[PDB]
């Protein structure tokens, strides 16, 4: 679990969104495993606007934050799970690191702010859904 709170927005993994999130839906994309809903209170996170390929992510299954190098956001094939059949997931970045399904939502950050959230994993790899291209998250 985990979410990003920027301005009047809440960013979560699409597969973990709540009834309030869908009722207050701003934008969602199944192919990215992302969902954004509106909030009443102002959040305090900053989204990074950069091309960083190094950062730190939180891994709940190890209660640990790990420094990682990660790939550029890309269209990557993702195996079937409890929430999606096998498909291509867009805007996905991989790193060598530990992750388990419940680790989804853990933040990846660089010196500039939040880069994305854990979305995939398996075989010593961890994948993050990028949020740096969602420029509208910085306004209104
Ligand atoms: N983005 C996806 O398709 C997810 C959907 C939910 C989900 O359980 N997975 C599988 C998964 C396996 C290992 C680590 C992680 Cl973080 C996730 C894939
Ligand atoms: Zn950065």
């Amino acid at each position: 679990s985990g979410a990003i709170y920027v301005g009047n927005y809440r960013v979560v993994n699409r597969h973990l969104a709540t009834h309030n999130d869908w009722a207050n839906l701003v934008w969602e994309d199944s192919s990215r495993d992302l969902l954004v809903s509106s909030t009443t209170a102002q959040g305090c996170d900053t989204i990074a606007r950069c091309d960083c390929q190094t950062g730190v992510y939180y891994c709940s299954s190890r209660r640990k934050h790990y420094p990682v190098s990660f790939s550029k956001p890309s269209l990557i094939f993702v195996e079937a799970s409890e929430y999606y059949p096998a498909r291509y997931q867009s805007h996905l970045m991989l790193a060598v690191g530990h992750s388990e399904p419940g680790d989804c939502g853990g933040i990846l950050r660089c010196q500039h702010g939040v880069v994305g959230i854990v979305s995939t994993g398996g075989n010593g790899l961890v994948g993050f859904a990028d949020v740096r291209d969602l420029l509208w998250l910085d306004e209104e």
